């Protein structure tokens, strides 16, 4: 049970999986995750995923709270920070 | 009546006990608590402990809101910063 991030779009292309937990571009990278590379994500039901623009969780926001096969063109390929809740 | 965090499984071993606020890895260090060295802690009802792996309440989060005699051994020996609510 975890949050998977997706390179490509409907679940396709490299991936990494993190737990609850408030991630900075720093924390990405060194799990594996670039900068700006997010297409898809799997998220648990009852989870929220807040996905930053910009680092340390600022720029624009946008909130997953189930599977989303694509984030569509504005939120495509802008993921720098993320806080992940198992609520 | 306040949080207390043990070096050992099952409450064994050094502890420091905490009242509720937001410590960063110098102020835990400050009150005795090293690095990476929490196995065990105690929770008062009605409180929560957000455990995060690395400074300044990022990284992977883990929650307790209850006795907890052995964290498990993914959060173990991973406190690197910490919130404590009294709610
Ligand atoms: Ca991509
Ligand atoms: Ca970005
Ligand atoms: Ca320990
Ligand atoms: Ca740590």
């Amino acid at each position: 049970k975890a949050v998977t991030f997706y390179e490509d779009i409907n679940y396709g292309g490299a991936s990494v999986s993190l737990q609850p937990g408030n991630y900075t571009l720093s924390q990405l990278n060194t799990a594996k995750i670039p900068n700006d590379d997010m297409t898809s994500l799997k998220v648990p039901s009852g989870w929220t995923v807040d996905v930053y623009e910009n680092d340390n969780f600022t720029g624009t926001k946008w909130t997953y709270t189930s599977d989303t096969p694509w984030v569509g063109n504005d939120a495509n390929d802008k993921m720098t920070s993320v806080k992940i809740y198992s609520t």
